[PDB]
């Protein structure tokens, strides 16, 4: 699979993750600068958005309503993931007024990167995520997978809404 940023073409980096695969549980750092595992204790529907930057990204601006959205929904958990370090998702996503997101940062390890399989390789973006969309069920099974095919767009929303019924 293949990914393109402008004149950029990119070889996806880590291991492919398919659809009924059981996605592995990795070590993220959170606001806190505490280390969690991405899969939610018990959670039927996790949504886990991976993005190049936070900074400005349309994610950011709709990750207050949506994150309302599913909260309100049964078993729904919301989860966004950058390589940004945790104080700038803080102050960035605290700027954009979004309060209790489960904002996390791969910095430390890149193990979401590296298993997920939306590790940029070489280029001008190495080492940011795959603008890339996951839903995993209670157990880590994978029941929904996007990658963007084009970094700088957004996950198809009607496929997402519609997994989430
Ligand atoms: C970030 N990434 C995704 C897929 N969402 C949900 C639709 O806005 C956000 N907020
Ligand atoms: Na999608």
């Amino acid at each position: 699979q293949k990914v393109t940023f402008k004149e950029e073409t990119y070889q996806l980096e880590g291991k492919a993750l398919k659809v009924g695969d059981k996605a592995p549980d990795v070590k993220l750092v959170n606001g806190d600068l505490q280390e969690v595992n991405l899969l939610k204790q018990g959670v039927r529907f996790q949504v886990v958005s991976a993005l190049p930057s936070l900074t400005g990204s349309v994610c950011l601006l709709q990750a207050k309503h949506f994150n309302e959205q599913t909260g309100k929904l049964p078993s729904v958990s919301f989860s966004v993931i950058s390589m940004d370090l945790p104080f700038s998702q803080g102050q960035i996503a605290g700027a954009e007024g979004i309060k209790d997101l489960r904002i996390l940062s791969d910095f430390r390890y890149k193990a979401f990167g590296e298993n997920y399989g939306v590790l940029l390789g070489k280029g001008s973006l190495q080492g940011l995520l795959a603008r890339s969309v996951f839903v995993l069920d209670d157990k880590g099974v994978v029941i929904y997978k996007e990658i963007v095919q084009n970094i700088l767009e957004e996950p198809n929303y009607e496929a997402l809404l519609k997994v989430l019924k």
